[PDB]
């Protein structure tokens, strides 16, 4: 039984690192930025414009979505990252939890969901899951991130 | 006889406000924003940097551009603003110039910008394509229905 949480309690940004940290898509620095967020909406609340969707099995957490409004628009929010740990990887809780997102997005208002990845073969499956959930590739900025990674935006219309 | 400085001072997040303000183009809330960034810079190290034009005590314009995260070599180019008495006078050009030569020096690749679709920022869009920035995404609808988002591409090296 997976049980889906909104509120951010002081366990979970070590929590957050180490399901991120158990992925193998984050280096440290970005492991940094993963707990980082949980903190700054520890040390602020609702107002840093980081929301989170954790989805816990007893004491553990399974894993985890981050998102928020995009900064200087009107029902515009981001997908930071899905992250679920590999032991429940093939579980379908990606789905369940960016359905919680999108959910959360919805009642606030929201027209649409921004997700960004990168062109290489290693994001290839995070490409089919945005691909599968109905996300549509709207833009494809070239080497965005360094020669031969591109950044790929994915648009979802939630309303 | 304009000079360019990049060294934040106390006394340019108002300076800066006033740029913006003198253009008549954004609300006094958009000049916030703009007085907030040169103010968050004071106070740290934030991400970003300044190139500021002036014409004897007076600023004439400014742009503010910094690193993309979680990138090699890539930057956007957050605002550029001159006042009406320096528009049309090649000063905006000119603060592009000097943010390509910073971010070239820094081992930059690429400049990104992005403005909106709709017909008040036109002069904008067209400032960017005489620039040499190439229209490389449209992302619709994205700043609210109806206002597009339109993301411009610099090669700097």
């Amino acid at each position: 039984a997976v049980a889906f949480r909104r509120q951010v309690l002081p366990q979970d940004a070590l929590l957050v690192r180490r399901v991120v940290e158990s992925t193998g898509f984050f280096t440290p620095e970005e492991a940094d930025v993963a707990q980082e967020l949980v903190d700054e909406h520890l040390m602020h609340g609702a107002a840093c414009g980081y929301h989170f969707v954790f989805a816990t099995e007893d004491d553990d957490m399974a894993g985890y979505a981050c998102y928020g409004p995009t900064p200087a628009t009107e029902g515009t929010y981001d997908l930071y990252w899905i992250a679920v740990a590999p032991h429940r990887q093939h579980s379908g809780l990606g789905r369940a939890l960016l359905a919680e997102v999108v959910h959360d997005v919805r009642l606030t208002g929201g027209r649409l969901l921004f997700a960004e990845t990168s062109g290489i073969r290693k994001y290839a499956p995070t490409r089919r899951f945005y691909e599968r959930a109905g996300f549509s590739a709207e833009a494809v900025l070239k080497a965005f991130y360094r020669a031969g990674d591109d950044k790929i935006i994915y648009r979802l219309e939630v309303a």
